[PDB]
């Protein structure tokens, strides 16, 4: 009575075989078995009569693959075969959703079993959930592994189709990847949005005020309050100005320069102000959601610095050795017994009062439940605490150790009482000369922290701003009460560039315009940095110049390739057809050689992706796709990136000897960002 079990990597196999005991033997595929084609030799000699063998997909005959073993994986297909002949049943304990259905299907399509067959779903490996799995196998879902093999038939005729273009009109060195290009034109287009903004510039008086001469018991005694009105007009203020620094088509409003903003400042020296409006308002605020993959991503990077890559190999750890449930999920749902785990552990430590009066239930509709339906959390009935697991997880595991701190955090606070305190506002009145002034200030108390005491959020590094838990304290004032100024500041501002994007900002984005996925947010922004389109300058992504020049391409030629929403719906259909709702053949027919169906004007329906890449590529000059304009010189002679074989280099033409025009040049590190390459630093680099 011998059981095979067959799981992706050998970590997890130790761990399942630890929970199934004797009878039971665990081995790993580590990963995929079969694949496309990746080169000639790939096909076999049954095959090499077919044209289409190397490509690896008959598109005449309904889009069928050609499946091989990868040469690097033949003696574990070998070793599996061996093994199944001593078995008298076969388990497949892949991860259930469809990147693990698709491999059990390739396991049994290689294998070709003459024995039963059960397929175990769990999404946290615990002695109760392998049990539990081994005894209640899901039927194998067809519809899985055909969303998977549509989206690796997607990607290899995209690169089929794409690369040549790639290679002829920009590099040879370059890599299609579809939604990769999107990403990449997500930070592209920001950095040409800093590179086209202008600065504003504009004036206030910041006031430090003292109530303590007219209420003794003011506390605090002193505060800040900005000028905001004068003589009706309110204050320009950094938001009234548009992207190239002239006022935005709104409510009037007074741009106060140096010279009015100190003499209005003057005129209220020996002056008081007199409170005009104080409001107290109580706020509530829920706690946050327990984890996703999204926002696993975004808090371990603003919390812990780890890239989205780093994250995702420590939860595959954790996960794997049965520490936290799994990790690729879009669902914020806990289980009843997670629930009552989380909401003790905060009874425990916090007390009755941070508890949440009843039970908390963050149930967002997953778009298939079948392939991940519960958040991230510790595993088990009972969640080991971090101080029970620091020993475990010191040393060479300390990342293990952070993460799981961090998603403890997380799911004990989304059982914990709201959070309790007042939003305050005041306006204050004044008289410079002839002009009433008025001054406003806001405030923020934090009466009862609840949940923040076991989480709190980290802001964005790039975009700012304030904690859930920071505090901005002002007395408590009586409109008409008296006020004396104890420091008068005419302040001077500019308007500031749209903020880069982090990792974790850059998650953000793909999930809020549904490009990303939990299996995807970490993979594209690894591969966006590696395949040299997006570099790292401390936490912001910076795009290269060859980056600038592929977006263009695509752009100005293949727009439909890179637009957001035909890539959202591309996603939103392949997931259709996971869930049974779109057929695989109908869609590949469809996006390849066009159809009715879909988007109004998307890739499908203007004729599919042959007909679209498979233009005369003739009138795509390669030299200005590798060329990218900044700005004219102060004669009006263009200057322009040239990204060269030795990498980019900053051109212009000027008058030779002869008058003619010559090329002069400059070579270019990324050690300069493309929004600090200015007009004053190209002259500088020319003069070199």
């Amino acid at each position: 009575g011998r059981r095979l079990v067959i799981v992706e990597s050998p970590t997890k196999a130790r761990k399942l075989a630890s929970y199934l005991g004797s009878g039971y033997i665990v081995e790993s595929s580590r990963g995929h078995i079969r694949d496309l084609p990746r080169a000639a030799s790939d096909v076999p000699a049954k095959y090499k009569s077919q044209p289409w063998a190397r490509l690896g997909v008959n598109v005449d005959a309904d889009f069928e693959p050609l499946y091989i073993i990868s040469p690097e994986k033949r003696s574990t297909v070998s070793e599996l075969r061996g093994l199944l002949k001593d078995v008298d049943e076969l388990y497949l304990a892949t991860d259930g959703d469809r990147e693990g259905e698709a491999i059990a299907w390739h396991l049994l399509e290689t294998l070709k079993p003459r024995i039963p067959v059960k397929r175990m779903v769990f999404h946290e490996i615990t002695e109760p959930a392998i049990r539990a799995a081994a005894e209640h196998p899901r039927d194998l879902d067809i519809d899985l592994v055909d969303a998977q093999e549509t989206r690796r038939i997607l990607d290899r005729l995209y690169g089929y189709e794409v690369s040549p273009v790639l290679w002829k009109k920009v590099a040879p060195k370059l890599s299609a990847g579809r939604v990769q290009s999107v990403a990449t034109r997500i930070i592209v287009a920001r950095e040409r949005d800093r590179m086209a903004f202008r600065s504003a510039a504009y004036w206030d008086i910041l006031a430090k005020l003292d109530a303590s001469v007219s209420d003794p018991d003011a506390a605090p005694p002193t505060f800040s309050a900005r000028l905001t009105a004068v003589a009706g007009r309110r204050v320009a203020t950094g938001r009234d100005f548009d992207s190239l620094g002239t006022l935005r088509k709104g409510d009037e409003v007074i741009v106060l320069d140096e010279g009015s903003a100190t003499a209005l400042a003057a005129g209220l020296d020996g002056t008081q102000l007199t409170v005009a409006s104080a409001e107290e308002k109580p706020y509530a605020r829920r706690p946050y959601p327990p984890f996703m993959t999204s926002t696993l991503q975004q808090e371990a990077s603003r919390k812990l610095r780890f890239s989205a890559e780093r994250t995702m190999s420590i939860a595959q750890r954790l996960y794997e050795n049965g520490y936290i449930t799994y990790m690729r999920t879009d669902s914020t749902t806990l289980s009843e017994s997670a629930i009552n785990a989380a909401r003790t552990q905060a009874r425990q430590l916090y007390g009755d009062e941070y508890v949440a009066p009843a039970p908390r239930q963050y149930t967002r509709k997953v778009k298939n439940a079948q392939e991940a339906h519960e958040a991230i959390r510790p595993a088990g009935e009972t969640f080991a605490t971090p101080d029970a697991v620091r020993r475990e997880l010191d040393g060479p595991n300390i990342d293990d150790f952070r993460l799981y701190e961090l998603i403890w955090q997380r799911t004990v606070a989304s059982q914990m009482a709201d959070a309790r305190g007042m939003t305050l506002s005041l306006r204050i009145t004044g008289m410079s000369g002839h002009q009433e002034v008025v001054f406003s200030a806001t405030g923020r108390t934090l009466t009862f922290p609840g949940f923040l005491k076991a989480y709190v959020e980290t802001v964005d590094e790039l975009v700012g701003g304030e904690a859930d838990d920071a505090e901005r304290r002002l007395p408590h004032l009586t409109p008409g009460q008296r006020l004396d100024i104890v420091e008068l500041t005419p302040d001077g501002h500019a308007t500031n560039p749209p903020a880069r994007y982090t990792e974790a900002s850059l998650v953000k984005a793909l999930e809020e315009l549904g490009i990303g996925r939990p299996s995807t947010y970490s993979s594209i922004i690894k591969t966006i940095q590696d395949r040299g389109y997006v570099h790292k300058k401390g936490s912001a992504l910076v795009p290269s110049w060859v980056a600038f020049a592929v977006t263009g391409l695509l752009e100005q030629h293949f727009g439909r390739l890179v637009d957001y929403d035909f890539t959202a719906a591309m996603e939103d259909e392949l997931d259709e057809i996971a869930a049974g709702n779109e057929r695989r053949t109908n869609w590949l027919n469809n996006f390849y050689f066009g159809g009715d169906h879909g988007v109004p004007d998307s890739v499908a329906r203007s004729g599919g992706l042959k007909k679209l890449v498979g233009i005369n590529l003739e009138g795509i000059d390669a030299r200005e796709v590798n060329s990218i304009k900044l700005f004219d010189d102060t004669h009006g002679r263009p200057i322009y990136v040239r990204v060269g074989k030795n990498g980019p280099y900053l051109e212009r033409l000027v008058a030779g000897d002869t008058g003619e025009p010559t090329p002069q040049r400059a070579n270019l590190s990324d050690s300069i960002t493309p929004d600090e390459l200015t007009l004053q630093v190209a002259e500088e680099l020319f003069a070199t």
